[PDB]
């Protein structure tokens, strides 16, 4: 599982941790994701993240 970076602020999702507060359990994969979540830092939804390639 890659990270994925938000193309819009500083924040970077890591499917280790998850998103728990907003029910996304650690070892959750972003595409598997719910489609309304949104970045927890300025809220922009998945469509505005990338891939880490790595
Ligand atoms: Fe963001």
């Amino acid at each position: 599982m890659k990270k994925y970076t938000c193309t819009v602020c500083v924040y970077i999702y890591n499917p280790e941790d998850g998103d728990p507060d907003n029910g996304v359990n650690p070892g959750t994969d972003f595409k598997d994701i719910p489609d309304d979540w949104v970045c927890p830092l300025c809220a922009v939804g998945k469509d505005q993240f990338e891939e880490v390639e790595e």
